[PDB]
């Protein structure tokens, strides 16, 4: 056995095929491009075989770059995967075809941001195969492509009782996928679901897993999952199929983040006992615990009802919603039954959470201790009590009573992130903040305008002069800048082609102060004065506007503000106290995602104390087709406008001033519509939480709302709205 120095691919290939235990080959620094590595082999537990950079940190796999094993005690090693993507299924995959990995680890791996370009073509970053592997201390961050970042695969006799270990892994950001397919952990499919995998997931720390509802979709029997940490985790762990998975020790911190979730507990046997979770303000199935209802005689990838579960010696600090015999329909009848909550502390500082939506008589409680009105029905299962809590060195809350015998154990250990991950990568944060780099005061000239734009890094400002900008080119952002006027009202900006801002990736834009015009632009129809990649976005975008005056966007007909490419997805689009006046198209077009697949293109939508005068379209097309249930948004507020003339375009098919359709909260509220289009709500799955408060609708007609995915009367909010006519 012997040591092999590896410069070049070819210098690999000459030994790939014959290496022997005890081998160990050191992968020489640099950026290695295009390298599809096998790392195959019949090592022992005494003389592994060995994969391994010269340096850690400094050995890069870019381009169409992958790893694979097969084989038997193999170890590959601290190779970080960047600028690139895997032209296989898989990044890193422990089988080679069909010859699989066994006795096997994968340490100390770096994958960032390792996408396929398009986000609809689906692939994983690991894909654990076999039986005994290892995967433990890598960083995973940044994937925005369909298809869950990490999946244990049970499809052959040989992957199921695996008996894998995850363990020490950092699970860095996942930005919202706007889709389901955006897991972080997955473990089986349906079709494998009533197999055992008996995977152990331990000692991980998950830190803005944010892809969809589902952070951990355990889709097997008899895993442990133990002593994981989520943190600002948008979405839960969930026990969708499968049965006698063991949850226990797990520590939740959602600091009241939005949509931060739990444990929702589907199918049969599952013990969750011994966690902690505080701040989470999920709901629905997102909730900090759902116990949901079953499909009799389920199919295997629908629901089967919850029968022996054991949910004991919990602690819940100020989950918002906690939810019994959940989803309850015609379909998902079945209640649970068998089971038993035991031991558990539910503490809410304000009022919220706890709601039953069927029978829940086969749930046994007993010892429960909450500071809240609970369960007054299941009188003797559930105490009211006041609980002072002190909270520890570890951060955790316990009760400073000594007499106070619920919650999990006393000695619960916490996770630290530094223990994640490897040392020689840094964990940076997901995303440049806005006006967090240096102001460059930029010249009165259009040139002076682009050349700042082109030497500014991300997270700087340009402060404008006061004075006329005309652009003659498209302004491309694919950085992180803010725009603001010298002096509020002082800066015009005119331009010639067909927009003035694109957002490419990486891109995110601040605009303050500007007056801007499409008095040049071109005497065609489909303008917009900002818009996305028209196709292949990848990574979300933000776009913030405040105290801009947009005006003449009528040169032609279909003028938007704002157009939404293919596929893109804004984390938000938020616009305050802005004017808007003669636009012939729309002002915000997020309605391209036509398949109805459940994909949007923005998370969060804000529109306050805005002026909208003369808008031939509407305010807002945002459309979530289908009947995915795996996301989180759109979310829509609009608050504190006025419209006047919005909507009454012949173009505008809507023929509404706003149309949310799939949109899963909405808030509209103190607003007034004068000879404006209505409001146009169609409802679709997701019991949606609309809201339309204190509106004024002069010579408007009343807001229409539809249910296209329920019978009868809708679900909306309507209160002290005031129609005029
Ligand atoms: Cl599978």
């Amino acid at each position: 056995a012997k040591d092999y120095l590896i410069d070049n691919k070819q210098a690999y290939a000459k030994i790939a095929n014959t290496l022997q235990a005890g081998d160990t080959v050191i992968l020489q620094n640099g950026v290695w491009h295009d390298f599809e590595i096998v790392l195959s082999g019949q090592g022992s537990k005494q003389l592994p075989i060995r994969l391994k950079p010269q340096t850690k940190g400094k050995v890069i796999l870019s381009g169409q770059s992958n790893l694979r094993l097969a084989g038997q005690y193999l170890h590959a090693s601290g190779l970080v995967f960047k600028n690139g993507y895997t032209p296989t299924s898989a990044v890193i995959e422990f089988r080679n075809g069909k010859e699989l990995a066994f006795n096997s680890r994968v340490s100390e791996m770096v994958i960032d941001n390792y996408n396929n370009p398009d986000k609809r073509e689906s692939d994983y970053w690991v894909a654990l195969y076999g039986q005994h592997n290892r995967f433990d201390h890598n960083h995973l961050e940044g994937k925005r492509n369909k298809g869950v970042t990490v999946a244990v695969r049970l499809n052959s006799e040989q992957s199921q009782q695996n008996y894998h270990q995850i363990d020490h892994n950092y699970f860095g950001y996942r930005p919202v996928f706007g889709s389901n397919g955006g897991e972080t952990l997955r473990i089986g499919t349906s079709h494998y679901s009533l197999s055992d995998s008996h995977t152990l997931v331990e000692n991980n720390y998950f830190e803005q897993t944010n892809g969809e509802v589902e952070i951990i979709s355990i889709k097997s029997g008899k895993n442990h999952i133990r002593n994981n940490v989520f943190y600002e985790a948008r979405g839960t762990l969930t026990l969708r199929h499968g049965n006698g998975n063991i949850i226990e020790e797990n520590i939740f911190f959602g600091n009241g983040v939005e949509h931060t979730g739990g444990i929702r507990v589907i199918n049969k046997d599952h013990i969750i006992r011994n966690n902690y979770l505080e701040g989470l303000t999920g709901f629905r199935f997102g909730s900090g615990f759902t116990v949901m209802n079953g499909v009799p005689n389920s199919p295997i990838n629908r629901y089967h009802q919850v029968e022996n579960a054991q949910i004991e010696n919990n602690t819940f600090i100020n989950v918002e919603h906690i939810q019994l015999a959940a989803g309850s329909d015609a379909e998902r009848s079945a209640v649970p039954i068998d089971s038993v909550m035991n031991n558990n502390l539910i503490i809410n500082d304000s009022q919220q959470s706890f709601t039953a939506f069927d029978d829940i008589s086969g749930i046994k409680f007993s010892n429960n201790i909450a500071n809240t009105a609970v369960l007054p029905s299941l009188s003797k299962g559930v105490k009211q009590q006041q609980v002072k809590l002190k909270r520890n060195k570890a951060g955790l809350l316990y009760p400073v009573s000594e007499s106070v015998f619920a919650g999990a154990k006393a000695d619960l250990t916490v996770l630290k992130k530094a223990d994640t991950g490897v040392s020689w990568y840094p964990k940076s944060p997901a995303i440049v903040a806005f006006d967090s780099g240096k102001t460059h005061r930029v010249e009165n000239s259009a040139k002076d305008l682009l050349l700042k734009i082109e030497q500014a890094h991300s997270g700087d400002v340009l402060e404008l002069s006061a004075g006329d900008y005309d652009l003659a080119k498209l302004v491309v952002i694919d950085k992180t800048l803010s725009f603001k006027a010298a002096q509020d009202g002082a800066v015009n900006l005119t331009f010639e082609r067909s927009s003035l801002f694109e957002i490419h990736d990486g891109g995110s834009l601040k605009l303050e102060g500007l007056v801007i015009s499409g008095k040049n632009s071109p005497d065609s129809a489909g303008n917009s004065v900002i818009r996305t990649k028209k196709w292949g976005m990848v990574e979300n975008y933000r776009l913030i506007m405040e105290r801009c005056q947009l005006i003449d966007l009528d040169i032609n007909h279909t003028f938007d503000f704002f157009k939404t490419g293919k596929g893109a997805l804004a984390d938000e689009i938020t616009l305050i106290n802005n004017q808007f006046s003669q636009v012939t198209g729309d002002i915000l077009r997020l309605d391209s995602e036509i398949e109805n697949l459940g994909v949007y293109n923005a998370e969060y939508v804000t529109l306050t104390n805005n002026h909208f005068d003369n808008v031939s379209g509407a305010l807002v097309k945002l459309y979530r087709g289908g009947t995915d249930e795996s996301t989180f948004g759109p979310h829509f507020l609009l608050k504190n406008n006025t419209l006047n003339s919005v909507g009454l375009g012949k173009r505008n098919k809507t023929n509404a001033s706003v149309y949310l359709h799939g949109v899963q909260v909405t808030e509209i509220a103190e607003n007034a519509f004068t000879n404006s289009a209505p409001i146009v709500v169609e409802h679709t799955v997701g019991e949606p939480q609309t809201r339309i408060i204190s509106n004024t609708f002069t010579n408007t007609a009343k807001p229409y709302i539809e249910e296209l995915n329920i019978a009868g009367s809708h679900t909306a909010i309507l209160k002290n709205n005031q129609v005029i006519q």
